[PDB]
């Protein structure tokens, strides 16, 4: 797993767990976008 | 109730509802303090 990177492919391979981890990832992208906006409001008060 | 200011005392009279509103009041002063602290932290971070 750790030498070959076959952990993430091990995850990608199964139908159920692909949907689970993909769902968690898209949610992750949107959260990080919101975080970039929030940091922006802090760097410039107005 | 509105002329005598006796609405608040009317609530004070029943014990169960008095314990209820007392719980709500203590939660209030604590909230306003935390709000001031959050505003302060915002002032000294950006």
């Amino acid at each position: 797993m750790h030498a070959g990177g076959g952990l993430e492919k091990f995850a990608r391979e199964d139908p159920k767990v692909r949907r689970h981890l993909d769902l968690i990832r898209r949610k992750e992208l949107l959260e990080t976008v919101l975080g970039k906006i929030e940091e922006l409001h802090r760097i410039s008060s107005g």
